[PDB]
C-alpha cells in the first residue's frame, strides 16, 4: 500500500495506480465518479453530486465512455478508430481522471482541466491521445479530464420544461469543474490556479463557461482549440432544439412531461440509432443534440454573450490547424475520400458546397462559390478540393475563432492566437488532407515523448516546445518562457495588430490577421446577406 | 493651281482639297483638316442623322482644324494645363462635322494601312483637334494613314426620345459610322487602303468602337479594333430607352419644353442653353456618369452591349484591349468629397463609404456594403493611405477595368484574336499629383508619340518606349498581330485567352507576360454583383 497512491476526498478514500512515464513515475486516479450515475429517471436531467462511499474505492483504471454513436465509416482503419470508445459504454459514466507528479507535489500546482471533443455527440476522457502522464511528469502539471454526456443523453432538451432542461452534459462538466475546486488540494493541485482546455466541441464547452456567471467561479484561465461557443454548430435556439427532441421522439414511438417518461423508458441505442435523423438539411459539420440556447445556462446567444461581455481579467489561448475543414468532406460530401486523392470537379464543388453551409439561401451559396473560386484556375480539381475545405474550415472554425479573438481582445481580455502547422509523420490520413481537426492533440499532450511510438527526434522537441508552452499558459496567463530571453516572443493578439503565430517545427514567427479578408466576408458580409 | 505644292492637291468625292505640309521631327507630313463629311447639323437638323456633306466647288482649303462640337467646357481647375489639354482648342459651334488626315509626305507608293482615331471625352465633350491626338508622329514614323473625326456629343449628340422620327438618338455614333463611310470611298486618293481600316479610341471612343462592332452596318467598314480604357458594355456607355426618354424630358422642361413639339421646342432653344443643363438630369449624384449617351434603340443597338457581347460571333475579328494602371484616380477630384489634385486627399472611413455610393450610384445599400467589405483591407481598415487608393481602385474597376475583362473574355470564347495590355507608365511631364498614379488617358500621347518632339521636354527612355507603342499599334493595324515578326528575340505578346489569361505590361522595361485581369475582383463586379440585383 504505497500512500502516494492513497488520497482521501470529500466523499471518502481512492487509491490510485503509479505508472510509467519516460522520465519517471506518475500517479494516475482513474475513474473517480463526481456524480449520481444519471440512470432512469436521471436520464436527460442535471447531475447530482455522487454519494460519500465506504472503505477505498479502487481508482487505477478508467471507468466507461458515456452512450455514444460510435463510427463506422472506415472499420478498422487507426485514423478512425482512435477517436472511438476505447471502454464499454453505458449511461453510467460520470467519471473524472486526476494525473499528478509522483511524488504529489510539495506546493500547490497549476490544474490543467481538459474537456474532449466529438461534436457533443462522441468523444471520452480515456483515449491515448488525451493521456495526461506526460503533462504529469515533465511539467509536474496536475492535469484532470472528466467524462461528460452526450448527444440525446447530454443534450436532448425541451426547454422550459422540468424534465427535459437542456444542457445536462455542459453541467456534468461544471460539476467536475466544482469537484475540482473542493478535492483537488488533496492531490497537491492548486484550486485557485485552473486552466480550462479543449478542442473542437471540448473548445465550445469552455467557451460556454466563459459565457455562464456560475462557471465563471470555478476557473481562472482558458485555452480554446479549433473551436468556439459562437458560430454555425455549438449552439441552436430553444425553437429547434424542441423541434429536434419532439422528432426524436415521434421516430421512436413517443405534454412534455409524458414525452420525457416515455423516452425514458428506451433502451439507450434505441435513441442512438436514431439521432442522426433529426437535422433540418443534409451537412457536414452540423450535430444534432449541442447545448441550447436556453435562457438559463447560456443567457442569450453566444454571439450575444461575446458582442456585450466584459473580460477583464481573463486571458485566453485560442488557435485553430492548419486544415480545419478536411477531415468532414469524407463524412458526406461527394467526390471526398481518404482512399484516393479527391480531386473534384466545379459541379462537385457547388454541390459540397451546399452541403458544406447547410444554412445557405441561393444567393449565399453563390455568395461563397465565388468567394473561393480562384478565378486564374476555375476548373483545376486541386484547387476546388482545397477550396471545398477551406469552406467548411473557414466558416466552422477559423471566423468563429477569429471572431471571438476579436471581441474577447475588445473588451478587456488577454488573448494569444496561434495556428498549428504540423502534419504528424506517423499521420494515417492521406496527403491532401494536411494538418486536419484534431491532430495537435497528440503533440500538446506530449505523445511523442512515447519513444514506442516513432514519432521523430524533432517530432519529440516540438511536442515539449508545446507543453511548455500550454503549461507556462496555465501558469501565468503567458504562454512566453518567462526565464529564456531569444524566442522571438509571443504576442498578444490585439483588435488593431491582429498577431498570432506558427506553430510548426521552425521557431516560432509571427504573422498578422487571421484570415482577415475571407473571415471578413464571413462575419461581416454573410449575416446581412441572409438577413434580406 | 500653278504654283502650289503639287502633293497637296486631292480630289475627293465631294470637290477638291488644299492640304497642309507640316514638319514632323524625321521630316515633313502631309495634312488634310477640316474635310466636311456631313451637311452641317444646324436648324432643323439638330437631334438628327448626319446627312452626307453635299458637292462643294473650287479647291476646299483643308488647312486648319474645324470647330469643336458644342459642348461643356471644364472649369474645375482653372489656368491648369492637367485639365485644358482636354478643353476645346477651336471655336465652338453645332456647325463641327468634319474630318482630319494625316498622310506620308509624299503620299505613299503602295496602299497604306488606316487607322481610325475617335475619341473619348465621355460623350459629353472631345474634339480630333487635341494636342494630343496628332496624326503627324505616326504618319510620319510608321507611314501610316491616320483619320480622325468630330462626331457630336452631348444632347446634340445622344439626346434620344426613342421611338420618335425627330430624335432617334445615336446620331453622334451615325456621325462617325458617316466618317467610317467617307474614309471607304475616299481613302484611296490620299493612299490609304480601304480594306485595311483599323479602327482605335480611348474611354467614349473605345466605348464607341465596340459599338461599332457590335453594329452590322458598321462592321463592313473597319477590319481591326483597338479599346483604350472604355467598353461598350458597362455601367456608363449606354442607357436603357427608358432612361434616355426620362432623361430627354426632364431637360426639355429644365429648358422649357407626342415628341415632336417638344422637339421642335429643343430646336429653338440655343445651344448654350442646352449645354447650362445637361449636368442637371442624372439620377444620382455620381461619377464617371454621363447624361447624353448611346441609347440601346433596338436599332444601332439591337440589344443591350452585354447581351450583343454574350453571343455573338466574333470569328474574324482581331481586337487590342487595355487599361491605364490607375483609372478610377481622376474622377475622384470631379466630385467624391476628401479628394482633389493640391493635396494627397488621404480620406477617412466615412468619406470611404460615403465615395463609394458616388463611385457606384446605381448600388443598393446592400451592394455597396459589399463593394466597401471587398476593398477594405482588414488589417488596416482606417488606413488613410490604403482608403484613397481603394476609391480609386473602385472606380477604375468598377467602370473600366471589369469592363474590360469582361470584354476580353466574351470576344476570346467566341473566336476573336484579343490582346490584352496594362499600360504603367506615369509620364515625366504629368501635372497631376503623384496620388493618382497612372490616370485615364495618360497613354495617349505615348501611342501617338508625342514624345518624339524634341520641344516637349520627355526623356530619352521615354521616346525610345513611345516608338515602341508606336510599332505595336501600327503592327497590329497592319497584321491583326502588335508583335514585330522579325524581332522575334525581345519578348512575345501572347493573345488573351480565357484558358490562359495573359495580357503584358506596358512600362520602361521590357514586355512582362502576367496572368489574370484582376481575375479575384472582377468577378466580384461582373458575376456576383448583378445576383445581388436579381434579389
Amino acid at each position: 500500500e504505497d500512500p502516494q497512491l492513497l488520497v482521501r476526498v470529500r466523499g471518502g478514500q481512492l487509491r490510485g495506480i503509479r505508472l510509467k512515464a519516460p522520465g519517471g513515475p506518475v500517479s494516475a486516479f482513474l475513474g473517480i465518479p463526481f456524480a449520481e450515475p444519471p440512470v432512469g429517471s436521471r436520464r436527460f436531467m442535471p447531475p447530482e453530486p455522487k454519494r460519500p462511499w465506504s472503505g477505498v474505492l479502487d481508482a487505477t483504471t478508467f471507468q466507461n465512455v458515456c452512450y455514444q454513436y460510435v463510427d463506422t465509416l472506415y472499420p478498422g482503419f487507426e485514423g478512425t478508430e482512435m477517436w472511438n470508445p476505447n471502454r464499454e459504454l453505458s449511461e453510467d459514466c460520470l467519471y473524472l481522471n486526476v494525473w499528478t507528479p509522483y511524488p504529489r507535489p510539495a506546493s500547490p500546482t497549476p490544474v490543467l482541466i481538459w474537456i474532449y471533443g466529438g461534436g457533443f455527440y462522441s468523444g471520452a476522457a480515456s483515449l491515448d491521445v488525451y493521456d495526461g502522464r506526460f503533462l504529469a511528469q515533465v511539467e509536474g502539471a496536475v492535469l484532470v479530464s472528466m467524462n461528460y454526456r452526450v448527444g440525446t443523453f447530454g443534450f436532448l432538451a425541451l426547454p422550459g420544461s422540468r424534465e427535459a432542461p437542456g444542457n445536462v452534459g455542459l453541467l456534468d462538466q461544471r460539476l467536475a469543474l466544482q469537484w475540482v475546486q473542493e478535492n483537488i488540494a488533496a492531490f497537491g493541485g492548486d484550486p485557485m490556479s485552473v486552466t480550462l482546455f479543449g478542442e473542437x466541441a471540448g473548445a465550445a464547452s469552455v467557451g460556454m463557461h466563459i459565457l455562464s456567471l456560475p462557471s465563471r467561479s470555478l476557473f481562472h484561465r482558458a485555452v480554446l482549440q479549433s473551436g468556439t461557443p459562437n458560430g454555425p454548430w455549438a449552439t441552436v435556439s430553444a425553437g429547434e432544439a424542441r423541434r429536434r427532441a419532439t422528432l426524436l421522439a415521434r421516430l421512436v414511438g413517443c405534454n412534455d412531461t409524458e414525452l420525457i417518461a416515455c423516452l425514458r423508458t428506451r433502451p439507450a441505442q434505441d435513441l442512438v440509432d436514431h439521432e442522426w435523423h433529426v437535422l433540418p438539411q443534409e451537412s457536414i459539420f452540423r450535430f444534432s443534440f449541442v447545448p441550447v440556447v436556453d435562457g438559463d445556462f447560456l443567457s442569450d446567444t453566444p454571439e450575444a454573450l461575446i458582442n456585450t461581455g466584459d473580460f477583464q481579467d481573463l486571458q485566453v489561448l485560442v488557435g485553430v490547424v492548419k486544415d480545419e475543414g478536411s477531415y468532414f468532406l469524407v463524412y458526406g460530401v461527394p467526390g471526398f475520400s481518404k482512399d484516393n486523392e479527391s480531386l473534384i470537379s466545379r459541379a462537385q464543388f457547388l454541390a459540397g458546397v451546399r452541403i458544406g453551409v447547410p444554412q445557405a439561401s441561393d444567393l449565399a451559396a453563390e455568395a461563397v462559390v465565388l468567394h473561393y473560386t480562384d478565378w486564374l484556375h476555375p476548373e483545376d480539381p486541386t484547387h476546388l478540393r482545397d477550396a471545398m475545405s477551406a469552406v467548411v474550415g473557414d466558416h466552422n472554425v477559423v471566423c468563429p475563432v477569429a471572431q471571438l479573438a476579436g471581441r474577447l481582445a475588445a473588451q478587456g481580455a488577454r488573448v494569444y492566437a496561434y495556428i498549428f502547422e504540423h502534419r504528424a509523420s506517423t499521420l494515417t490520413w492521406p496527403l491532401w488532407m494536411g494538418v486536419p481537426h484534431g491532430y495537435e492533440i497528440e503533440f500538446i499532450f506530449g505523445l511523442p515523448l512515447d519513444p514506442s511510438l516513432n514519432y521523430t527526434t524533432e517530432e519529440r522537441i516540438f511536442a515539449q516546445r508545446l507543453m511548455k508552452y500550454w503549461t507556462n499558459f496555465a501558469r501565468t496567463g503567458d504562454p512566453n518562457d518567462p526565464r529564456d530571453s531569444k524566442s522571438p516572443q509571443w504576442p498578444p493578439y490585439t483588435t488593431a495588430a491582429q498577431q498570432y503565430v506558427s506553430l510548426n517545427l521552425k521557431p516560432l514567427e509571427v504573422r498578422r490577421g487571421l484570415r482577415a479578408q475571407t473571415c471578413a466576408f464571413w462575419n461581416r458580409f454573410l449575416p446581412k446577406l441572409l438577413s434580406a
